Formats: C-alpha cells, sequence, structure tokens
C-alpha cells in the first residue's frame, strides 16, 4: 500500500541501548539494513532528546519515538509537539487513556505532518489484567478515528491475526519478532538479538536472510 | 504519618510549563509556599533532563516526576533508573499495564531509596473508556503491594473517598486542586492557578489561605 510507511526490508531496530555511543555504533553497523529505528524512553532521558536528530543526521534513518504517551490531552499534545520538533518521524501512544487523548496526538501530527501509532496491546505477563481485555475495543476505537499505524505483540500470534482483522488489510501493523509475525504485521521489530550481538550487521542481514 | 512524605502546606505545584527560564521563575517565586513540584515529560523532553537537578539545586525543592510510566518490566526499569539519577525523588506510574511493571518500579525505588506513586484514576473526558473501569481494581493492586502513595483525580471527590477507602487512612494521597480535596487528599496539586497567574508567590499564598 502506498499512504503507508515503507520501512526497509520490513525490520524494525529497537535500539533500547541507553549509551549514547553503543546506540550510534550499532545503528552505523546496520544501515545497510534497516531505514527504521525505534527509540525508547530509556535512551532519551539518559542522553537527550538532541539524540534524535543525531540519528537522522548520522545516518538518515526514520525514528518511531516509543514514548508510549498516555497523559491527558492537553499533556499529551505538548508531548508529541516536544518529540516532533526534536525530528521523530512517528510516536507510539497508548489508547487505554482514551479517545480524546489519543486524537490529541492525532492533531499535533496532522499540524507538523508526522505519524501516530496505535498501541493496542503488550504481552509482558501482566498485560492481562487490563490491557489484553481492552485491546480489541482499542483497535476499534482506532479504526473508527482513522488511526493508520498500530503496534501488537507478536507472542500471540494469533493475537496479530483477530488485530489484522480488526484494523483491515490497508492500516499499518508493527510487532516485535519471525516468518509468522511478517504473515500478519508489515514489520517485525527485533532489539537484543541485534544490539547485543558480537556482530550487529551481521546479526541483522542473518534475519533478513530467513526474512527470505 | 510518619513514614510517608510531608508536603509543605499540603500544595504541589504542577510546574507543567515547556520552557526553562520561565519554569524556574515561577517556581522561584512560590519556594516560600510549596517545597514539593511536580514535572512532566513537556517541560523534560524540552529542556533536558538536567533541569531537576537544577530545579533541587537552586530551590532545595522535592521533585516528583509524572512520567506515567507505561512501559514492559524491562523498560520501566530502565525510566526510573535514568529518572532517579537525574535527581527526581519520586516518580508517578500507571498501574493499567499491570502488577509486574509496577513491580519493576518499586523494585529501583528500593535499590536507590526513592518514591512510586501510582495512578489509579484519570479525569479527562476519554477516562471513561477504560480507565474508570479499572481503577479500583488498579488500587487493591498498588494495595496488595504495598504502594504507600498514590494519585486519584479530583474532579469527582466521592472517587476520591472510594480510593481513599481501598488505600487505607495509612496511605500518602494526591490529587488536582482543594477544600473537598483534603478530605480524602493528604496534598493537592495546583498548576495554572498559580503559573500563569500575573503575580504566582501571590496566587499561592492566596490558595494556602482558602486551605486555612
Amino acid at each position: 500500500r502506498v499512504d503507508v510507511m515503507d520501512v526497509m526490508n520490513r525490520l524494525i531496530l529497537a535500539m533500547d541501548l541507553m549509551n549514547r555511543d553503543d546506540a550510534l555504533r550499532v545503528t552505523g553497523e546496520v544501515r545497510e539494513y534497516i531505514d527504521t529505528v525505534k527509540i525508547g524512553y530509556p535512551l532519551v532521558l539518559s542522553e537527550g532528546m538532541d539524540i534524535i536528530a543525531e540519528f537522522r543526521k548520522r545516518f538518515g534513518c526514520r525514528i518511531i519515538a516509543d514514548f508510549k504517551v498516555a497523559d491527558i490531552p492537553e499533556t499529551n499534545e505538548k508531548i508529541c509537539r516536544a518529540t516532533f520538533k526534536a525530528g521523530a518521524d512517528a510516536i507510539i501512544v497508548h489508547g487505554f487513556p482514551g479517545a480524546d487523548s489519543v486524537r490529541a496526538c492525532l492533531n499535533v501530527a496532522e499540524e507538523m505532518g508526522r505519524e501516530v501509532f496505535l498501541l493496542t496491546e503488550m504481552s509482558h505477563p501482566g498485560a492481562e489484567m487490563f490491557i489484553q481485555g481492552a485491546a480489541d475495543e482499542i483497535a476499534r476505537m482506532g479504526v473508527d478515528l482513522g488511526v493508520k499505524n498500530y503496534v501488537g505483540p507478536s507472542t500471540r500470534p494469533e493475537r496479530l491475526s483477530r488485530l489484522r482483522e480488526i484494523i483491515g488489510q490497508d492500516s499499518f501493523l508493527i510487532s516485535p519478532g519471525p516468518g509468522e509475525t511478517l504473515r500478519f504485521a508489515d514489520a517485525a521489530i527485533v532489539g537484543r538479538s541485534i544490539y547485543l550481538a558480537d556482530n550487529p550487521a551481521a546479526a541483522a542481514a542473518g534475519i533478513i536472510e530467513s526474512i527470505k
């Protein structure tokens, strides 16, 4: 599909290291394989929001800010604006706080020509308490709102199938990573297997060969 | 109660401005009235995490990082660690992602001798979709885990009495403001009516008068 983003090799690097030197080094090594890097609070709080501009200027990669935005609408607006001003191409937002909080993010994205990803579900043990039960409704809330980009877990492939069912084949979906993840998701997110590898470039290359 | 924090005059400043000069100026002006300042991502993402150390060194105020932490346990750990390293006395965490994500924050707080506040409920319109229905259970989850500090809304006083009922009289509870708020909460949080006032110092003093 043409109106959703193109992620090189369907593989997104989760750059979860907290040290700038380490983060830049690994990312540089895999740039021939990956053009989209997901950055979280661990790195930006440790090293500064300026690191986003650094990734983009050094490597020309797309940056997804995995900030799991989860505040009231006014605060969400401010967070999204500060994040997009720093250069992020996209931001990941929680749906649990409801439609107004999501729309606040969509508004700033509209103003600044950036993207919003709705996080529908998480896969860590405690997610079963509240998140899993809300996930389908959060996905539908996104769809009813024209959200185009989603994040789903890939510890349960069949959940991805339900999610893909709700958001349609048109929507852009990314999920952690693998063969059956990519049967549902447009791109897989990979972290440790790359950034902790003795040879990250080889690790990335290896994963892509599997993706065939 | 002695094992819960003392907030000067039961009044917490919500420092929601995004530029460092304005933020420091207002906070300085109210330091005679307020010793506890809540700061959020809008300010720290715009100006850097170093601003926390600045508030503390300049004014000797307690800093609560309103980061609404809402990630998986490992990432929550890293977020709390970076935040406490930067000097925050306390951090606010979402309960919706479940007990393991909260406990991760409690672990780092235990290691570093800092505090965790559990956010039980929000009051913005979209909260009715998912958060309000989960609020009592999130509060009970906090209690079952010995969380001692809580954040609750103050747009519905009766919700505060429900929350106070669940967490007990021993727990520390903070909520937006203030007269009816302080029947239930230990301290009220105030933002705009102080930081946008032509005379913040007078605004603060004015509010404290009404609290007697």
